This record gives structure tokens, sequence and C-alpha cells, in this order.
DNA sequence: GGGGGCATGCAGATCCCACAGGCGCG
DNA sequence: CCGCGCCTGTGGGATCTGCATGCCCC
């Protein structure tokens, strides 16, 4: 098949689904092996095979029986990702994975990874990418075992990448308790509260909720009012359309709501084209 | 000729998705 | 009374991330 994607829509994607790694594995020899990946559900196939093809780069492997994920492992074939990254970067606090992801690129590069000195570089930079050493790598190695990296503070670029966000952590779904209530969702962990209550401001509408602090790694960011919805919600992802299964559960929910504007969602018809909608919605296409 | 990277995966940990009920308020 | 929408809460799988190596080339 044929197929593009933005690339601030992709790199939105990123953002929420896209993984950096970086693994040293003993052979004292060492498998290092910088990667790319992101893994989705086989409904969603077709993106990777869709970013794939932007990017003309990457392999497609199975994951399972309902699994497939898209990974970039050649060294030339990570130029190309470094390149997008670096005229789209990245907003979440993946960035900072991605900043030591590129450090790592230049390392073995420079073919210093393989000397004594060149392992001991990229261990720290493991050290504070994504989870960490782990206990068998962390018994060699404690020099700079620290963890921790600078917090990433950055605002969302534009709507393009909000459309790749939201296309990951996103979700549009409709309730019925009988009354109809389109609702907009998107969830993230607590270490983009900042970046979440930016949304606050960059949509005009929706709130926040945390739930306990202590205990509960993730906030919402939800919408519910029909009015900031059907006005401030719908038109903004219309002019920057979604891409996956999340556009056509997009598509279906504006039905929705256009049911819902002209207030018939009070036949029994109604009702029951809308749970025909809902029915194929999220547990279907 | 062999050391390092490619090919192509498999396995673990968790951050999401897609909701739920209660209820104060206009 | 009706119905909208703030508000608190969540199971479990679709994610994010980690682990693995015989074999290829140059
Ligand atoms: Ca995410
Ligand atoms: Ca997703
Ligand atoms: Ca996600
Ligand atoms: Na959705």
């Amino acid at each position: 098949r044929r197929e593009s994607i933005n690339p601030w829509i992709l790199t939105g994607f990123a953002d929420a689904e896209g993984s950096f790694g970086l693994s040293i594995l003993n052979r004292a020899r060492y498998h290092t092996r910088l990667s790319f990946t992101i893994m989705l559900h086989n409904k969603d196939k077709s993106i990777l095979e869709n970013i794939q093809s932007t990017w003309k780069v990457g392999s497609i492997l199975n994951n399972g029986d309902h699994y497939v994920s898209l990974v970039v492992y050649r060294f030339e074939d990570l130029k190309v990702i470094i390149d997008h990254f670096e005229k789209y970067p990245l907003i979440t606090q993946k960035l900072g994975d991605y900043k030591l992801f590129k450090q790592a690129f230049s390392v073995m590069e420079n073919k210093e990874h393989l000397k004594e000195n060149g392992i001991k570089e990229l261990v720290r930079i493991k050290a504070k990418m994504n989870w960490g050493l782990n206990d068998e790598l962390k018994k060699a190695f404690p020099e700079n075992i620290s963890k921790e990296r600078p917090l990433i503070n950055k605002n969302i670029p534009n709507f393009k990448w909000l459309a790749g966000f939201t296309s990951g952590d996103g979700s549009f779904f409709v309730r019925l308790r009988v009354r109809v209530q389109l609702v907009f969702e998107i969830s993230q962990h607590i270490r983009d509260k900042n970046l979440m209550n930016s949304l606050i401001t960059y949509l005009g509408c929706g709130h926040i909720y945390e739930g306990n602090k202590s205990e509960r790694s993730w906030l919402q960011f939800r919408v519910e009012k029909f009015s900031d919805i059907n006005d401030k919600i719908i038109p903004v992802f219309q002019e920057n359309t979604l891409i996956g299964v999340k556009l056509e559960d997009f598509e279906d929910w504006c039905k929705v709501a256009k049911l819902i504007e002209e207030k018939k969602h009070l036949t029994e018809s109604g009702l029951d084209e809308i749970k025909k909608i809902k029915l194929n919605m999220n547990k279907g296409r």
C-alpha cells in the first residue's frame, strides 16, 4: 500500500506511543542495540505500516497473536529518526529519553563503544533512560547509576502534534445512563501534569482530575460539557484529522454529536441508531 | 576468519483506554 | 422533577519497555 503521515502528527504519536530503547547485554563482549519502537494492537497495524511508509525505514514484526510493532534498529536507519525529531521535537518527558538516545547514537557512531570507556559512557546514559539500569547491570558501573533526569517543561507546539498525541493516549466515547453524553478524555502519567494542564488553556475547556496524588500514577484531562465538545473539541480535530481507528471512533463520535445537536436523541429510533453506533465504536471498529 | 551489528523476534511491566455511579446545581 | 456535568473511582489490556542470539557481512 501507500500512505504518509504529517511530520508533526507523527511526533505527537511518538510522544504517546513511542519508546526509545538501549539494551546492553553480555555476549566481556556486550550486545549494544539502539532502537525506537511503537507497539500497537493489530487493529492499528496500518499506522505502523504507514509510518514505515513515511520514514521509508523500519521493520514490522508480529508480537503475539494480536499485536504489531514498528522497530527501527539498524545504525544507518536510526539517522532518519534523529533527523525527524531534531526538526519536530518531542514534547512530553519522553524527549529526555530521546536526548539520551541521541547521545548513545553519537558514541556508537564514533565507534567509541568498542572499547572499555565507550561501554561505561553508555551504561551511564542507560541509567537515565526509561527505567534505568537493571540489578545485574547495576552490579557493575556503580559510578553514575543515578536514574534521575532534568524534567522537561514544554508547551504544545501545534494542533497537528495534538492530533497525534490524541490518536495515542486520547479516547472518544459516549455514555448512556436514559440519557446521552459525549465525553472526551486523555489520560497520562503524573510526570507530565504541567503538559496536561496546558490543554485547559490550549483548548479553552476541559478539567483535570487526579484523585489521591499518593498511590495513583496518572491523572486525567476530560471535557464533559456538550457545548465545549461540539464547538471546541470536534472542529479542532476535523481541521487536524486523527489517525488509526481513533479517527473512526471520532467520526462516529461526531455522528452521535450531530444527533444531539438536532435534539434527535429522544426518538426511540434515534437512540436505537445511537446504540448501534456505539455497538461497533470502541469494542468494534 | 571473527568480531560486531543485523534480523527477527520473545518476554516483562504499566500506563493507559474506556468507561462506571453519585449527586449538587441551574 | 429532568437532565446536564462536575467529581471520584477502576479493571485489564493495549501499550511502553526490556531481554535474547544465531548468523550475516566485510
Ligand atoms: Ca502514552
Ligand atoms: Ca493508544
Ligand atoms: Ca497509549
Ligand atoms: Na476512543
